[PDB]
């Protein structure tokens, strides 16, 4: 009986109704069942990244066995999960031997479950090998594919549920969790949990991370409930203060205001208790309801008779009616204490995790979108047609006026260098994705070969991995004309399917991304134009047809033309570049203003037609930041005095007048 010591009986747990409900996973369970009765290589292995509910599938199978929804071959079978802990508490091999003995004793009525299957074979227990082929033991694996790469039984692949699936799962677990945490859970909190966990948490997987959000928020709410209310602390401190003062004076007066405040503090206190009572009641009955439901599920099993109709008709709906009567009573009675876990709570927990202010997490998206041109113009200066096209396309996408199976947007940027293409990329990344850090930059110059379409996909790939870890990002493909012909096909697959199958066979989801492609092909004809504010697109389309096939031009949302930078433009770019410096100096108490002619010097030294505004930054770094740092470290320039940037001879100088 090493099973009593070294295993947990899952069918036993399911029989007691102590297993949480399993929502979805119908096909995976059915498959596993199909494989368990397999004539050879029967036993099956659940393969998927941690937290996707492989164990959930096992428990679901157990529940089906107990409920008798499984084929006659699996009726009455027992599912036991082998625990890795109790074994290692030379004893390992002997204990495991006893386990295999016990499993060979009933010969086929017991199914063993091994989570992290690699740990058994791979601290690499060897003795397990005979029982598989001999048929002494029938087991179900749960292992990662990585570890099934290590190990290479039947392949059973457990995918990761989508947002909708996760939501259904959480809605199924909702009552159990409400009971578990002594709280109410809002459906907005559920959808917010799934959605936000999907978006912001990169490393973890669904449903698990969403469930963690829910859990933590529930803990927070619990602690908030237990704690003494604000008003009561306020009043206690206040009356203690007035007590102090009064006894020190021993004014009357205060004597009255004491008493009154003691009446109030009394009333509130009683109210507090009352509320607590209500809560407690609502929980107890809840528990009882559960115990009733489990009970009727026992009654279906062993066949009590008037029992089940008494529970179904008498007990369950009475408890159900006074439960929501208690919740509507809660609706009336609850003031000082809030038991409802909302989307706001989920937001606060994921705030704790991520570090986002969370104003962004729920800031109104429609107002963000409608004002988009302005927001993008806060960073990108000039290039009005570009911002217009991009903003319009993204608006179309978010309004749901476009194919849902394609990326949010697809743009081809055309024009010279240094005109702010990459600037608009970073601006987009910031605007929608809350950082420039959510961007994926790939130079196409380094993919010209067959080893190119190899490298970025697989044979992992530079692209697929980045998009998999960061589904919301701006994918910028620079100098796309240099690309290897095999890559363009992959690009079409992304622009169309909104997904891409890699060298490993798994599909990466691009539907949350904005795909931007830049090219210098139009640079000459564009610099040679302004021609009308319109016809340019036709003119350059002419040169587009040479290097690009109709498929590509038609599958991208907008083809963007970037104009060279005017004088006032470069001036403004300069000022924006000076903002950061201004800020860093503002922190130390320096105020800097720049002369118009000095700004002209910067604008001149920062712009040449071939590199555009690229030289500008280190034109500032060299001509301004260097002597500035010199004087700051010198002590010549002192905080609390305005620093004017003027010109001396042809060179820029800093002064305190
Ligand atoms: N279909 C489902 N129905 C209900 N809960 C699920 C489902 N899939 C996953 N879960 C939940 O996800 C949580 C973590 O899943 P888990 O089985 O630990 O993942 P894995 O074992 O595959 O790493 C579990 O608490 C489980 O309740
Ligand atoms: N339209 C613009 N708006 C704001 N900054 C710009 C603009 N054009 C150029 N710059 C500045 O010039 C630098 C280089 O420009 P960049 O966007 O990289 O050009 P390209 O997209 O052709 O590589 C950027 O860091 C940016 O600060």
């Amino acid at each position: 009986q090493a099973l009593k010591k070294y295993t947990i009986d899952l069918t036993e747990r399911a029989e007691q109704g102590k297993l949480d409900p399993v929502i979805g996973r119908d096909e995976e369970i059915r498959r596993t069942i199909q494989v368990l009765q397999r004539r050879t290589k029967n036993n099956p292995v659940l393969i998927g990244e941690p937290g996707v509910g492989k164990t959930a599938i096992v428990e679901g199978l157990a529940q089906r066995i107990i409920n008798g929804e499984v084929p006659e071959g699996l009726k009455g079978r027992r599912v036991l999960a082998l625990d890795m802990g109790a074994l290692v508490a030379g004893e390992f091999e002997e204990r495991l031997k006893g386990v295999l003995n016990d499993l060979a004793k009933q010969e086929g009525n017991v199914i063993l479950f091994i989570d992290a299957l690699h740990t058994m074979v791979g601290d690499a227990g060897n003795m397990l090998k005979p029982a598989l082929a001999r048929g002494e033991l029938h087991c179900v694996g749960a292992t990662t594919l990585d570890e099934y790469r290590q190990y290479i039984f039947q392949k059973v692949f457990v995918a990761e549920p989508s947002v909708e699936d996760t939501i259904a799962i959480l809605r199924g677990l909702k009552e159990r969790y409400e009971l578990h945490h002594h709280v109410q859970i809002t459906d907005p909190a559920i959808v917010a949990a799934a959605t936000l966990s999907h978006r912001y948490i990169a490393d973890r997987q669904l449903p698990d991370k969403a469930i963690d959000l829910i859990d933590e928020a529930a803990s927070s709410i619990r602690m908030q409930i237990d704690s003494k209310p604000e008003e009561l602390d306020r009043l206690d401190r206040r009356i203690i203060q007035l007590k102090l003062e009064q006894q020190a004076l021993m004014l009357d007066m205060l004597n009255e205001e004491l008493s009154d405040k003691e009446r109030q503090y009394s009333e509130l206190e009683e109210e507090w208790k009352a509320e607590k009572a209500s809560l407690s009641g609502t929980q107890t009955i809840k528990a009882e309801l559960e115990q009733a439901k489990i009970a009727i599920e026992q009654a279906r099993r062993v066949g009590d008779l008037a029992r089940m109709s008494e529970l179904q008709y008498g007990k369950i709906p009475e408890l159900e009616k006074q439960l929501e009567a208690a919740t509507q009573l809660e609706g009336k009675t609850m003031r000082l204490l809030r038991n409802k876990v909302t989307d706001a709570e989920i937001a606060e927990v994921l705030a704790r995790w991520t570090g986002i202010p969370v104003s962004r997490m729920m800031e109104s998206e429609r107002e963000k979108l409608l004002r988009m041109e302005q927001e993008l113009h806060h960073r990108v200066i000039g290039q009005n047609e570009a911002v217009d096209a991009v903003s319009n396309a993204i608006r179309r996408s978010r309004a749901g006026l476009a194919d849902p199976n394609r990326p949010i947007g697809s743009f081809l940027f055309l024009g010279p260098t240094g005109v702010g293409k990459t600037e608009l990329c970073k601006a987009l990344a910031n605007f929608m994705f809350d950082s420039d850090e959510a961007m994926v930059r790939i130079d196409m110059s380094e993919f010209m070969e067959k080893h190119s379409v190899s490298r970025l996909v697989g044979a992992g790939g530079y692209l697929t991995e980045a998009v998999r870890r960061r589904p919301y990002s701006v994918i910028l493909l620079d100098a796309v004309e240099k690309a290897h012909p095999d890559v363009f096909n992959i690009l079409l697959q992304v622009l169309d399917d909104g997904r891409l199958t890699d060298g490993q066979g798994r599909t990466v989801d691009f539907r949350n991304t904005v795909v931007i492609m830049t090219s210098n092909l139009g640079s000459d004809l564009i610099q040679e134009r302004f021609l009308d504010y319109a016809h340019m697109k036709e003119l350059v389309l002419g040169v587009v047809s040479h290097n690009f096939r109709p498929e590509f031009i038609n599958r991208i949302d907008e083809v963007v033309v970037f104009h060279p930078l005017g004088e006032q433009h470069i001036a403004s770019i300069a000022q924006i570049q000076l903002k950061r410096l201004y800020k860093r100096l503002e922190e130390r108490g320096y105020e800097i203003h720049i002369s118009d002619e000095a700004l002209k010097l910067l604008s001149e030294n920062g712009y040449d037609p071939v590199y555009g505004a690229r030289p500008l930054k280190r034109a500032i770094q060299q001509q301004i930041e260097n002597p500035l740092a010199q004087q700051i470290l010198s002590g010549e320039l002192v905080p609390g005095k305005v620093i004017r940037l003027e010109v001396n001879e042809d060179r820029i100088v800093a002064v305190q007048h």
